[PDB]
């Protein structure tokens, strides 16, 4: 319980660095730079360099995906660490590449791939190990085949590497490029629960033989058709170590009740014959078409053979079924009940923070440039799902191919070489490919996190007591923000969640006037979209559409009933905005619907930005058009092309016509 | 006396929970600060 560490995820995806807690390293006589022997299971062991990282837990150790596969261990297992002082540098180490990775790529694995790996990098060696080198639009696994000083060699600039030879084979070594948790970004929190409910029925299939508890059995994934579904299940079963069969919807419908009734039974029989079963019902929208009263006799039996095959079967037999649909409202209601799909999982469009991680993952095999600032691209990529974030990663890597052809001609079948690596991908390959931009998820209810500073407010002493830490031993839950326009009513609730650390949903009046108003309308889709997100603030601007001048005066009443009931939720709040508080029906003001009213001294301080092309105030006070005078001041950019930034003589020309 | 907002003044009195983290429960000097803006 003191040396027994639990393997965890790696902050840095390095095959040699494993991070640990320093107070635990203070117990086991270790500091940075020293090497440690780590043996996990099946008598296998490797050896790596430690580091003092206080981020990890005390009884937990950080291990990388390739470090995990070398010990024949997987995440959630206990490993033992031993001090390794008896180690010395090595003379010769023979490195052969792996068969399943040298696909057409040729040249010299040492000059292109292996040199940058070990250049000034001091790394330990095993006699029988495998490892991955990400470079040149791909990744070629290598194998250590010999070790000169016993089995614990250490590479250094003083080392002779005879990489000459044949592509060695692999032996029960799962592809180190297979899907993993380090390959799924933008849904870290979404992976928390899915990894808290499949962690036991798959990794610990012991208690579930002798416990009367009914374990989770029916998982229902949903989200965007663009991305975020197949990998959520692929990165789990391929990483947790579970048998993975993914039944595709379109194939089943391609029969005449032949492989429609068989593959449904057979794959349900096949997955159960193995102990860890993960069944991915891809395109369940095509199989289950909600309550389709007008259809053919095959959909009335392909869904009729599915429910009976999961309530009778899939009962403590260590089988976790996983559905996948574009919308959780186009499949039969009898799918989500008890035992079958009682679990549901939201896959939302990645926020600005989540877009950056997935950008990193896919942009790893490439060699980029320092002018490339993927952070700036990670901001202006709303409406972009993991597919489109990978779709431009192709058009960004492929634009570098034609733009740098030139001398290379008469391409051989295996012409790739060191030219493939070091292929610097300029930022223009992004911009020109992003010039033909094409997003997908634009009409969606976006879940994200506000990244705006509270300094740019200049308010009127907003009482801090309009907040709570969910620690009490009833509280008001309805507030509205009215007053003049521009004073801050739109950006007001944005900076509140900056300190509260909660998701937000910006909704407008005519947004609820969606043609898809025919109870679980978008109105209720938006309500329940923020129900899973806990806590979540529902901001509503343009609420002036409450009055008159079909379902004209409807949707309001529709909005009314849904507001109540949320008072028991406690961890959810509703805020609105308006400018003409007269034509609004006073219904919302009623207790429960809303329970507070906030207006909007003198002109307050306001924090600007863009302080680089700036040039050096409160007297002008003698917001409304705060940004309007700012952008026009930047628009007054002197074009004396044939130094100057901002100036005063340009302000006086702006207030001549403003209002 | 010299309902309308019966619970409103009650929860705000509990919301006036002194956070002197670095005993006190309900008090009068916190009521007078509540009726300054009520309606
Ligand atoms: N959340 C994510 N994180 C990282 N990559 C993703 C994510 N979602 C999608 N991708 C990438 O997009 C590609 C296609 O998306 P996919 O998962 O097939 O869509 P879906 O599962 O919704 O049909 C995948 O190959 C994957 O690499
Ligand atoms: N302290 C501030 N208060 C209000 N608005 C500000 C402030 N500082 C900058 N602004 C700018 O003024 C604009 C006012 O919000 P806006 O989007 O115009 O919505 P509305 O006019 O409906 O309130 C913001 O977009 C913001 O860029
Ligand atoms: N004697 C009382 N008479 C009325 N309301 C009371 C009384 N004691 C406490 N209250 C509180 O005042 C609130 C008044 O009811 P409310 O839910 O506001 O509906 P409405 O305002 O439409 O009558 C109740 O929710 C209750 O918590």
């Amino acid at each position: 319980g003191s040396n027994r560490l639990v393997v965890d995820e790696a902050i840095n995806d390095d095959n040699s660095v494993v991070s640990l807690h320093p107070a635990t390293m203070e117990k086991l006589q270790l500091f940075r730079g020293d090497t440690i022997l780590i043996k996990g299971k099946k008598r296998k062991d490797t050896v790596c360099i430690a580091l003092a990282d206080e981020t990890c837990e005390e009884p937990k150790i950080r291990m990388n995906k390739v470090v995990r596969s070398n010990l024949r261990v997987r995440l959630g297992d206990v490993i033992s660490v031993h001090q390794c002082p008896d180690v010395k540098y090595g003379k010769r180490v023979h490195i052969l590449p792996v068969d399943d990775t040298v696909e057409g790529v040729t040249g010299n694995l040492f000059d292109a791939y292996l040199k940058p790996y070990f250049l000034e990098a001091y790394r330990p060696v095993r006699k029988g190990d495998l490892f991955l080198v990400r470079g040149g639009m791909r990744s070629v696994e290598f194998k250590v085949i010999e070790t000169d000083p016993a089995e614990y060699c250490v590479v250094a600039p003083d080392t002779e590497i005879f990489c000459e030879g044949e592509p060695v084979k692999r032996e029960d070594e799962e592809r180190l490029d297979d899907v993993g948790y380090d390959d799924v970004g933008g849904v870290r929190k979404q992976m928390a629960q899915i990894r808290e409910l499949v962690e036991l029925p798959l990794r610990h299939p012991q208690l579930f033989k002798s416990i009367g508890v009914k374990p989770p059995k029916g998982i229902l994934l949903y989200g965007p058709p663009g991305s975020g579904k197949t990998l959520i299940a692929r990165a789990v079963a391929n990483e947790t170590g579970a048998f993975f069969f993914c039944i595709n919807g379109p194939e089943i419908m391609s029969k005449l009740a032949g492989e429609s009734e068989s593959n449904l039974r057979k794959a349900f029989e096949e997955a159960e014959k193995n102990a860890p079963s993960i069944i991915f019902i891809d395109e369940i929208d095509s199989i289950a078409p909600k309550r389709e009263k007008t259809n053919g006799e095959v959909e009335r039996r392909i869904v009729s053979q599915l429910l009976t095959l999961m309530d009778g079967l899939k009962s403590r037999a260590h089988v976790i079924v996983m559905g996948a649909t574009n919308r959780p409202n186009s499949i039969d209601p009898a799918l989500r009940r008890f035992g079958r799909f009682d679990r549901e999982i939201d896959i939302g469009v990645p926020d600005e923070i989540g877009r950056l991680e997935v950008l990193r993952i896919h942009t790893k095999n490439m060699k980029l440039a320092e002018d490339v600032d993927l952070e700036r691209i990670s901001k202006d990529t709303h409406g972009y799902v993991g597919a489109d974030l990978a779709a431009l990663c192709t058009e960004a890597a492929l634009q570098c191919i034609r733009e740098k052809m030139d001398v290379i001609d008469l391409e051989d079948d295996s012409i790739d070489a060191e030219i493939l690596n070091s292929m610097a991908v300029t930022n223009e390959h992004f911009h020109t490919a992003l010039g033909n931009s094409n997003p997908s998820a634009l009409r969606e209810t976006v879940v994200e996190v506000p990244n705006v500073s509270w300094n740019d407010i200049g308010g009127l002493e907003n009482v801090k007591r309009e907040l709570q830490e969910t620690v009490q031993y009833s509280p008001s839950k309805g507030v509205l923000f009215y007053g003049p326009p521009g004073c801050g009513k739109t950006l007001l609730a944005k900076a509140i969640a900056n300190e509260c650390q909660a998701n937000f949903i910006s909704v407008k009046g005519p947004e609820l006037l969606t043609m898809w108003f025919g109870s679980e309308a978008n109105v209720r889709e938006i309500f329940d979209k923020a129900r899973q997100s806990a806590p979540c603030v529902l901001f509503f601007d343009e609420l002036d559409s409450i009055a008159t001048q079909g379902a004209a005066d409807r949707v309001l009443n529709q909005l009314l009933t849904e507001m109540d009931g949320m008072n028991a939720k406690k961890t959810v709040f509703i805020i609105g905005a308006t400018n003409r508080p007269d034509i609004i029906d006073s219904a919302l003001l009623r207790p429960g619907r809303l329970d507070q009213l906030i207006y909007i001294r003198l002109n307050i301080f306001k924090a600007a930005l863009r302080k680089s092309p700036i040039a050096k105030i409160g007297a002008l006070a003698k917001g409304a058009d705060i940004t309007e005078i700012c952008q026009r001041a930047c628009k007054y950019a002197i074009r004396e092309n044939i130094v100057s930034e901002i100036k005063a003589a340009h302000f006086e020309e702006s207030m001549k016509y403003a209002r």
